[PDB]
């Protein structure tokens, strides 16, 4: 009848065994206080999901087991079934596993059967899928575990648990949406509870597909579904957004946070198993298509999941899943990201080159949002967060209440004007900093620039001129770039010495402000301020950035943003001749951010090369453009793209948000020395155009 | 009786279909002129091996076929069997394939059955292995091919080719390295000739493994074995080093270049099939197993490998494989990789910061080596090299004979001294430049440094001091780093404007000079000159570098190097107080380049975390060090490594040389925000140390 | 973790049982003193490889067993696993065998599955290949052995050895050179250490082939690989040139002499089993095939290859194989072959 189960989101850290252990323990202790008899944790939670090439290392395996032993001998784990994740090597093959134990015995080790090998995922690099479906083998335990557990071997493979009162089965992360998912046969076999341990990272706007899936599955097959997921940054450019859930028969009973500053969040629910049994009768109490397939092996477990609590235990009522707006998503994720980055880097704060333009502004807003979250958290009684703030600012007695106050201690904004900067942009940056609370620095680079160009003249005997002073296209560009790069040099100097100049220990993380759209076209200066330490908006669309900044006005009460939004998007690096005004980035690029986004998505999402893309747009923009015209747009896109790709190889690491990122380290593997005339492809395009231009 | 076969190495280029088509045609034409009736190409040669995520694009598939259709309708391919590679989608699964055609008819498509998923390889990201052994399906041909070939379908799978006189089998690359390789069962079923198309890249010293393996195989199994490989840079960090070979019954019959400036290099041999047959007939255990061997599907082909060429057509005689010394390898690999960048980037030359030290010196030697190579190639009658040069140099009449004259056209060294630089280092740089013939630039950064520091003072009211002037540790470092990044600002300014100042069109690629040992430890300044466009020595050991440079003294007649070798490895950026001499980078790092090299190899090559590494060293350095000491060495390494790993994320792409490269984009994936205290792991280490101190 | 293993080259002599016995004992004693818990010998080392038509003689079989019984009751062989070779008649078929024993108990008898029948070799004249792959029969022990060992039978066939810490397989000589060698399927089924007892003779310039092959194998397949061989003249035209080796994951860890005037030369190495395991764990195509691999019969053994030696027992470091020039080979081969004639012919010199 009535059972009480727990799932959870943990902020795990790659190879951080000590912390990882304490987090797992805490969740189990929490679940037990709430009356749970089964606890589900995230995929590979013992070592942290993102260990990458450390999985090749045997030490990883070893410590994981030492962590497992600690769990097994811990008095908290008594009388609750615990499903943890670690790597495990069986017969010289490395598997991504679930280790399920109860009262100092291992019940079953259950290896993953479908591995993620797309986008940021590459599990086949380190793990093998279990291929012997509906079968188990005897796994031989480490003497370390034997001595403790008093078992020689345990079942290893595709099996389910049978207890005195129920039948629980495992579905690991992506097995949930893999063709022919375990949950189908488990359902058929009569499995009433299905646990899914995830490690899925944030992706702007796609939170609902996870929820929908679990929902549909429970709706279609009946049953309780448990989903646990990592939450936070585990040591790289991903943010895991654990929307841990508990679903039954198509309804949701517990909704876990997508972004929060909690290291441990536990969901429970009290459900009557008979609701499953009667909901399944409601559908098909009959037989099926006559399948006669090999049935699931069964691990007998001497334990009752439901135990006497009924007399008081309130049944969980169904709930509606509340989603975040896309702007709320943006204001929360990169924000919580930046918080883990700061706290785990053990760095003294951030250094933000603030230009008075939209992106640098958005970046500033993310920090302010971070501060708010921290204040919220501290108010909420979050000891970990309080501990951390106190450690970051060095003040034992400190207690952030006003976000502007915390911000000041944590953020240093820096406006670096050139000879041609307007008074307006300088002002806007000054105002925005004033409003969020940051320590603002305003300086002029021109003395350093004059000096560099002096060195050049001194040695070549030649003086480059700006385009407006009769300079060549090359000279103009070079000059612009020098200023860009001097800014970067200065940014790092302050990162390294500004706190020093204020009488205080420590150094700052440099933050970048490239957006995903310009990153793709390479419309940036190699090694200017586009290269920093971390970039939180690197993966966000320009349009979304504007959207996010306009949303910040009212949510954070920052009026300084209006002028910033209204101002013309221009880079004041070159003097303006009489009769003309500044050129906008969109004219500079030779395409609007809108249409740039389309190329982006057609390229990475829809997997189109130039010919394919030419054909798509030809129809999409059939009214607006002519065949010759789209050819030119596409050609212009691919050439600029290819010419600039090398800029991508060295680009600052970015929070992952859009599934159309051009990021080269993990998500978008590509050449960087292309033939930039695309002779063959472009010829195909021409032929098509010529063919169409034969119509009357 | 006698058959004439060809294999080759092509300098393919990712997505360069036009180019790739022309090079394949050339190989086939060269093959025919030399009398071959079979021609084998490299792995995925139509599209070029390294298209990475473009493999997801239908356009890659489509254009590959268009190339194929071109090959099929081409007169040159008449009466020679052609083994060509491309990706194929079959039943909506994407495979790495060989396509064998003859006289406008596709004979068979052979999919790869084992993929490479380690190191720089990750075929599983985009392809699936064919897994039905000795089995075949019908491939439905694209309409375009049908209209040309008048075929509806062709066999797709694990099949062999039967001619009137022989039986030909395919082994694709990594299949040769798998435990139960195809060549075993193939040889037992009477396949006489085995063809292997590879696409494997350079690794210092590992050339013999490929040779020994193919030789062993034909020795153990009998038969002729052909290997083809890409040669050169196809668009990324890798150099494919085509050691294409022909081997029979354990002897080599043709050895292809490892590094050469040739786009197309064809090997042919004339062999007697009767030698194969009698070699096999002499192995009793083989024959006992061959009269019981499981059969391969055979595609019957109306063709004779041995024609009316028999008339005294001279049988090929056995040869000894000649190898390169490790220094010759270094002298030739990155050199060719550099030529390929220069010509395929359509850039006007290189800009090399030259410090008067070993590594930058090495980089200079590579460029000179390249120059010699180009000169040698031109003297050989190589028309594409001569064209390529004239294009780079914009003078259609130019003929590089002297290596020093070419060098001055395409290289620009740049010495950049600080206030503290010594006169010696200046002169070493200058003397090296004179001797290789580069255009040398000598300047002082001090004016620019003062200007930047003046900016900092104007805005903070504080002035940083060098440690020798009582500055703090941080001040001293900030100061050193500033100078360092200023050098980078200048480097790019000259890269962009130096030719302009000399009244010449174009720009330069900036070369880096980070070695693989410093890259590992993070012993470099983020965004100093460590950050360039490409780094030809970023994957090479400090010890190999010295060895290389010392080799260059006699090989290239460059005496300036001796002083460069003999001089103390010091970075003159800070002033030294008297009573004290300048600190070497080895005491700066806190470890010798030697012990560093060991950490790096134990790390990547032996897959070792800090506990494992401590254990290994403890035994290795048992005489030299005490366990307490070993722990400190290991902890210091791991500490430094992980505090600095972020420097890897934005670091300049390096030519891949060692298999212990710490490169983060492809070869060595790792997190970049570690818990740098390594609590768990260091605890385990201290436990062992205590345990060892108590007992004895 | 770390295991210490031994292999050797013995100057055996056809039918010189007394002598052959003493040399085997010496190797095992040398092995134990150097800390090994496993000792591999050369092919047919009890009787000496080149007995030729004496293999037809029951006496060869009988006396081989008497030697074996001697080894079994010998104190020196306590607590080390010994791989020793002799011919065995089983169900009235004569096989070239490895006999593995431990502490007065025979663990398994592994018959040769491919014989050499070319050049100077002609094993088919006197032996039969074992042809039931991954299969085992009961060998009925001779009474003499039963009374000593208190065993009635022992497994006879294509089986592997499982200890507490590891899995050991046999490849006999020419099996390494066959197309579908045992080491392939063995490595996929988790055999960590492969032992090879050979008896192959000198051929000018061909030494590298043996080295390259064993190296290639452990490179491609992972694992430790031990090779033993006779060294010297056993009674005829041939000189066995024992290039005994120890190799792991594609590197050599011990190189034995090709020509030397030593009767017994033992190689030991100390290796970490964890290095094998992680080397294999890094090969995706291998692991995809290993999770689908057909199983070998296993003889369970109540023994640990890795003992309380772990205490700073120094791991063996990789070495480069040093070869002889063709002239050094000529200078050394026939020279040793000559010393062996002189001393074994009990003659006073040469004319
Ligand atoms: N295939 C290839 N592989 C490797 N490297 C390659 C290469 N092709 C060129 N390169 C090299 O890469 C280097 C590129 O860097 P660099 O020479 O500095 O120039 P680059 O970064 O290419 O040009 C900067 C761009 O930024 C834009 N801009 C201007 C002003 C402000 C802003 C802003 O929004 O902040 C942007 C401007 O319109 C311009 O197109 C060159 O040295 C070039 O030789
Ligand atoms: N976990 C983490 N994730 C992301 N970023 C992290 C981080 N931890 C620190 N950071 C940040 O990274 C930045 C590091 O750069 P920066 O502050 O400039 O300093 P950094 O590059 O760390 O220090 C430079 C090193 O170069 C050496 N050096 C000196 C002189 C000459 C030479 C030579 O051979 O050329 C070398 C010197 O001994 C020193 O150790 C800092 O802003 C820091 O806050
Ligand atoms: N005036 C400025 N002050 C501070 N940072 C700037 C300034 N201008 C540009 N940046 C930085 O440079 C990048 C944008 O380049 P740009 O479009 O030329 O303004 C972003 O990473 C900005 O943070
Ligand atoms: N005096 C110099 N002139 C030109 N390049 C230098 C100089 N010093 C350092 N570099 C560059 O900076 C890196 C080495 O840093 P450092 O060890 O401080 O000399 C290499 O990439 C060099 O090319
Ligand atoms: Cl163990
Ligand atoms: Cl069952
Ligand atoms: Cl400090
Ligand atoms: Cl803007
Ligand atoms: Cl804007
Ligand atoms: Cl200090
Ligand atoms: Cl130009
Ligand atoms: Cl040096
Ligand atoms: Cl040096
Ligand atoms: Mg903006
Ligand atoms: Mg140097």
């Amino acid at each position: 009848r009535k059972v009480t189960v727990a799932t959870c989101a943990l902020n795990q850290w790659a190879l951080d065994f000590e912390g990882n252990l304490q987090r797992i323990l805490k969740s189990i202790e929490i679940a037990k206080n709430r009356g749970a008899r089964y606890r589900l944790g995230p995929e590979l939670e013992i070592c942290g999901y993102g260990c990458w090439d450390h999985y090749y290392e045997s030490d990883t395996l070893l410590h994981s087991f030492q962590v497992l032993a600690a769990l097994l001998e811990s008095p908290v784990t008594q009388d609750i079934i615990c499903d943890v994740g670690m790597p495990v090597m069986h017969r010289n093959v490395r598997y991504n596993c679930r280790v399920i134990f109860l009262n100092r015995k291992i019940l079953l080790i259950r290896p993953k059967m479908a591995l993620a090998n797309e986008g940021n995922y590459r599990e086949l690099r380190w793990f093998t899928p279990w291929s012997r479906s509906r079968h188990t083998e005897e796994y031989f335990l480490p003497r370390m575990i034997q001595d403790l557990t008093k078992q020689e071997t345990v079942p290893f493979g595709d099996a389910v648990l049978v207890t005195w009162d129920t039948c629980i089965g495992s579905e690991i992360c992506e097995e949930l949406w893999t063709p022919h998912s375990p949950h189908i046969d488990m359902g058929l076999d009569g499995v009433e509870i299905i646990t899914n341990a995830s490690g899925s990272h944030h992706v702007l706007r796609k939170a609902n597909t996870r929820v929908d899936l679990v929902t549909m599955v429970t709706s279609k097959n009946g049953g309780i579904y448990l989903l646990a997921n990592q939450k936070g940054c585990d040591g790289d450019r991903l943010y895991y957004d654990g929307c841990a859930m508990i679903a039954m028969n198509g309804s949701v009973f517990a909704q876990g946070s997508q972004f929060s500053l909690d290291d441990v969040e536990v969901l429970t629910a009290t459900l009557d198993l008979e609701d499953v049994r009667s909901y399944r009768a409601e559908i098909s109490s009959r037989n099926l298509a006559a399948s006669r397939a090999s049935p699931y092996p069964r691990v007998k477990v001497d334990f009752a999941l439901s135990c006497h609590e009924d007399l008081l235990a309130p049944i969980s009522e169904p709930i509606e899943w509340k989603y975040h707006s896309p702007e709320e998503e943006i204001s929360l994720g990169p924000a919580c990201w930046l918080w883990d980055f700061l706290r785990r880097s053990q760095q003294a704060g951030f250094l933000l080159p603030l230009s008075g333009g939209v992106d640098s502004a958005a970046t500033a807003c993310l920090i302010y949002s971070m501060c708010c979250q921290v204040c919220e958290a501290v108010r909420s009684g979050n000891e970990e967060v309080l501990a951390d703030v106190r450690t970051i600012v060095n003040q034992i007695s400190y207690t952030p209440q006003d976000p502007r106050d915390l911000c000041g201690r944590i953020l240093t904004t820096c406006y670096m004007a050139s000879k041609n900067s307007s008074q307006e942009t300088c002002t806007r940056a000054r105002e925005l900093a004033q409003q969020i609370g940051s320590h603002h620095i305003s300086l002029n680079i021109d003395p350093a620039v004059k000096a560099v160009m002096g060195i050049f003249s001194l040695v070549t005997g030649k003086s480059p001129l700006f385009a407006a002073h009769g300079g060549s296209s090359r000279e103009n560009l070079a000059l612009q770039n020098v200023q860009a790069r001097i800014r970067m040099v200065l940014a790092y100097l302050f990162a390294q010495l500004s706190l020093w100049s204020r009488g205080v220990h420590g150094g700052l993380l440099v933050l970048g402000s490239a957006n995903v759209d310009e990153s793709l076209l390479g419309y940036l200066t190699k090694y200017d301020c586009s290269s920093a330490d971390i970039n939180p908006i690197g993966g966000i669309s320009k349009t979304d950035l504007r959207a996010f900044v306009q949303f910040c006005i009212q949510r954070f009460q920052l009026p300084a943003l209006q002028s910033i939004l209204l101002a013309p998007a221009t880079a004041e690096l070159e003097p303006l001749a009489d009769g003309q005004v500044s050129q906008t980035d969109e004219e500079d690029m030779g395409m609007t951010y809108a249409e740039l986004s389309v190329y982006g998505k057609l390229r990475k999402v829809a997997k189109m090369g130039p010919y394919s893309m030419f054909c798509k747009l030809l129809g999409m923009w059939r009214h607006i453009c002519t065949p010759r015209q789209v050819a030119d747009k596409v050609k212009r896109f691919f050439s600029k793209y290819s010419m600039n790709r090398h800029k991508m190889t060295t680009l600052t690491p970015a929070y992952h948000a859009e599934n159309y990122s051009p990021e080269d380290n993990r998500f978008d593997l590509r050449p960087f020395l292309y033939n930039t005339s695309w002779p063959w492809q472009f010829r195909c395009i021409e032929n098509q155009v010529l063919q169409l231009e034969r119509a009357e």
